[PDB]
């Protein structure tokens, strides 16, 4: 399409079908009652990132913005994705630390204010009001991390499989704020096209690559 | 109203409705945990359907889509229940086998893709796009009929009704594909009159037939 | 604002914030499992009431709705809140009493069935219809209070608090339909100034001071 940032949206439909595929096929067979859970939630979250980066490619989850007398291109479809895969990525965390069901409750219900938080602010018109929905949404991450890092006798399989993932997790997921901050739904300093290629790089690495660590890790069979 | 269809709608709110007073009542008195969960669920999918076909009924959940160059009535409502109860049935299922929660995430997972995707294809303005919603969808029911198919000592009672309610599931959960793809949200070979009363037998027959048929079996008491 | 009622939303989104960050800091330190659920939840319910309180005060959550040939304001934000955090709610009495499972799933189906079918009459543009929804709405309602009233040797802390709450649960939910039939998205006859301010007061009291009473009592720990 015209749509510059296509190649990327198409580059990110094809990385998260064939990790779908990949994931699928690698958990033929398994038994084992735990990692079952595990492989169940590391091929749906790419098989439902895939559904919504084929909608972006499609156009289907595109919607134009009015603000700042502009009508800025909005991709919605990231955050239907995000609604569902970001408390999953952190059920992933969650089971293999053996995670007190408050603490889930808790991390689910932040999860669900970052990302419904994120599409208000995607979504609205006044262009000052988009920034305070920015900062709440932060805010809920920031309440995340410091819960995945100060919330948590393990076998030393898990401790030393989660402080791997829960970095991952800290370095990938504080750096889309900033990539919405900067970018189309933010300040617009970096173009669509280039905050396109950000989100999807790091989608695949925080889907794809973290799933290829978790089930690389022995921390995931009782 | 002028629509023709109406009638298979209004058909659809008294069954739906009927069956959930039904339901309703038949489980009163329950007292064993286990049967308590198999009334809560069937009764809930009807009377969610119940909802979902009247507002139908009363044109609210209806929306006009473009495509061929024409108005396509699009009733969405119908996702809005599916989204809902078809997991819950699943839940049904999975919970007469005491199914692994792992194989339980992947079949609401894959549940929700099928729907999610399927209303996307519904709403899908570029007509060429609306299949391969379709193709994904479908792509997501085989996987369930599949697990429902491959991947099940329980008690001779469990397994008598499992095998009767999933033979029930495959078949009628198998003609949803057929009839979208025939009807006006597909290829309109099949006018929305008929299109709708398909749906009326085929969602009546998987809710309340269904429900009638595990509420008969000693199999969801402990 | 120009919208009168502009300051009831300013106060409510003030005093779900202020309630946040006030359970925020009250449950630094728990460390028992049972009581870190019932922080969570109280928690949680009131951060997600800000957020919707911040968008009907920043005018995101509002819409017109055309009916009786006049363009009615409707706050559709309502309910977003509502279908979170009313089956919180209900959890936090169910945990407490430590309902069985079919009797939660009972309680959360009923509780999305009233928040959407009220949604769907708030958003119907056909007059009469609009009470239709209202009816089967309050009909979930009466289900609800029904269960929490004659469905329930637990210790008798839990009794005393269960007690309590569920009284002020009756007698507060019960007064939402009787605000939204009287209000403007009703019959009209309280503008919309004092029912905002209504809806204010009741949310309010049902999520802060709920908590505030909850949080006080030894039932929530094990
Ligand atoms: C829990 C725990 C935590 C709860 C968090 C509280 C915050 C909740 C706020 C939410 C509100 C949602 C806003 C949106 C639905 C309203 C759509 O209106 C848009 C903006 O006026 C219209 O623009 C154009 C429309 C655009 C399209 C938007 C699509 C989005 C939908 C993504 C959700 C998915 C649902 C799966 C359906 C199948
Ligand atoms: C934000 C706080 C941390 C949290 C509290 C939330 C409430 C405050 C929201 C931020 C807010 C004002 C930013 C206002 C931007 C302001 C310079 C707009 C100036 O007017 C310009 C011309 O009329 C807008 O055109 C368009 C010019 C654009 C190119 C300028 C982009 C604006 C930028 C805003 C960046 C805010 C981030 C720092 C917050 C980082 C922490
Ligand atoms: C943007 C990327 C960082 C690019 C830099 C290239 C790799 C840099 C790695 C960053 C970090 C990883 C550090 C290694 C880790 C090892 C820590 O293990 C500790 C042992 O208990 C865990 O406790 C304590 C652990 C502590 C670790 C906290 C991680 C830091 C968080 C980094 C912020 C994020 C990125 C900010 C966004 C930016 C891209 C705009
Ligand atoms: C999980 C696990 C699996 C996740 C699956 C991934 C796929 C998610 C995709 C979803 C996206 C939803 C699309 C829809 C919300 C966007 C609405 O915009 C429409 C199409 O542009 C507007 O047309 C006209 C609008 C029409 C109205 C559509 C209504 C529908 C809403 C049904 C959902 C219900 C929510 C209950 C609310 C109370
Ligand atoms: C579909 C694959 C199995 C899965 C892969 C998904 C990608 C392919 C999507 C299917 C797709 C082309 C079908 C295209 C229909 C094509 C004949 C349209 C021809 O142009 C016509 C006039 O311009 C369209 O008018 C309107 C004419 C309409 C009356 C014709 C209806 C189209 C029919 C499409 C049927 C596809 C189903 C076979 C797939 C069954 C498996
Ligand atoms: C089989 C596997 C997917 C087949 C790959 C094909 C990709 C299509 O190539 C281009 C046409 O030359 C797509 O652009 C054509 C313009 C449009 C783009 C459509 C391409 C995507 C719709 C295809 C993405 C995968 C599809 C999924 C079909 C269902 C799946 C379950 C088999
Ligand atoms: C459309 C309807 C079929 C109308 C036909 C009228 C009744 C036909 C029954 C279809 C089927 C039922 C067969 C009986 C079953 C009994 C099988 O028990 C087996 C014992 O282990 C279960 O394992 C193995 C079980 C295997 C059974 C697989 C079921 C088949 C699936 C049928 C496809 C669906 C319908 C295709 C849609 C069509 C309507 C366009
Ligand atoms: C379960 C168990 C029980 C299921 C209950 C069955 C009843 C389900 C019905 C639901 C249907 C939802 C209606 C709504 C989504 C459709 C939007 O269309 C509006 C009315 O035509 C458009 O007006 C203007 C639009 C207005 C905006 C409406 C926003 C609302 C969204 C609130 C949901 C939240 C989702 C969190 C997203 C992040
Ligand atoms: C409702 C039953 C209990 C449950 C069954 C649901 C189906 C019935 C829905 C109620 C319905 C007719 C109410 C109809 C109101 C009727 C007086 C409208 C008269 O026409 C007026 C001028 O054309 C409407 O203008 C506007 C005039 C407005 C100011 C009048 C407001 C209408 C009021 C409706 C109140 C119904 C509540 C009693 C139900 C209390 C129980
Ligand atoms: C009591 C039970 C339902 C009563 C049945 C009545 C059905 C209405 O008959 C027709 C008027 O002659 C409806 O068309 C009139 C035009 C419009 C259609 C409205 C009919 C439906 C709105 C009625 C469906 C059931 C209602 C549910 C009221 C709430 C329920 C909890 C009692
Ligand atoms: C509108 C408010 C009531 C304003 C009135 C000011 C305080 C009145 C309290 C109302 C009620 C509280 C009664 C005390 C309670 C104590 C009951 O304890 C019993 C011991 O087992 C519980 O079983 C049996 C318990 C039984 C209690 C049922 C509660 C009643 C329900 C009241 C209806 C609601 C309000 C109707 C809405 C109105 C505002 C339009
Ligand atoms: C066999 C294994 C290792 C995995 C196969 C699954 C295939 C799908 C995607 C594989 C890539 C993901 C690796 C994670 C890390 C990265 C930072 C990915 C960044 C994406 C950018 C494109 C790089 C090239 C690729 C096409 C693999
Ligand atoms: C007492 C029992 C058996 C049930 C009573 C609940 C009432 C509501 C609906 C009953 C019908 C459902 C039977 C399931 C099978 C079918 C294939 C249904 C197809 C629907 C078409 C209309 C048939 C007539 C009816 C009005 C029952
Ligand atoms: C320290 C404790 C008690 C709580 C602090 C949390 C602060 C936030 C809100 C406190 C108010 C809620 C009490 C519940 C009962 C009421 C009926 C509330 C009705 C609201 C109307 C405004 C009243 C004044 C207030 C600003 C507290
Ligand atoms: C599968 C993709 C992942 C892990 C996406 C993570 C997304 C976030 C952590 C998003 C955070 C945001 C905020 C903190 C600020 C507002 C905007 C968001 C939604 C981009
Ligand atoms: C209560 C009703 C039930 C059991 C509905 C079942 C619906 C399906 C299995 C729908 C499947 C679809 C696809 C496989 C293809 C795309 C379109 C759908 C959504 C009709
Ligand atoms: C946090 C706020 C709470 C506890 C809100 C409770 C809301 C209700 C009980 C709403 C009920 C309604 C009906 C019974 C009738 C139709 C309209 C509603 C949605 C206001």
């Amino acid at each position: 399409t015209g749509r510059p940032e296509w190649i990327w949206l198409a580059l990110g439909t094809a990385l998260m079908g064939l990790g779908t595929l990949y994931f699928l096929v690698k958990g033929m067979g398994v038994s084992d009652p735990d990692a079952k859970k595990f492989y169940a939630i590391v091929t749906l979250v790419p098989a439902i990132a895939f559904t919504m980066y084929l909608s972006m490619l499609l156009g289907y989850g595109l919607t134009m913005v009015p603000f700042g007398g502009e009508q800025n291109p909005i991709y919605w479809a990231r955050y239907a994705d995000w609604l569902f895969t970001t408390p999953l990525l952190l059920l992933d965390l969650a089971l293999l630390v053996d995670a007190d069901q408050g603490t889930i409750l808790a991390l689910v219900g932040a999860d669900g204010i970052m990302i419904g938080t994120g599409l208000v602010g995607a979504l609205t018109k006044v262009y000052s009001y988009r920034f305070v929905w920015w900062a709440i949404s932060t805010a809920a991450m920031l309440y995340i991390l410091y819960v995945l890092f100060f919330g948590f006798s393990m076998r030393p399989e898990v401790a030393s499989t989660f402080k791997v993932l829960r970095n991952v997790t800290v370095v990938l997921w504080s750096a889309y704020p900033v990539v919405w901050l900067i970018g189309s739904e933010g300040a617009g300093i970096v173009p669509l096209n280039i905050e396109t290629l950000l989100f999807m790089v790091l989608d695949v690495s925080a889907k794809v690559g973290f799933g290829l660590i978790l089930l690389r890790s022995r921390a995931i069979f009782g």
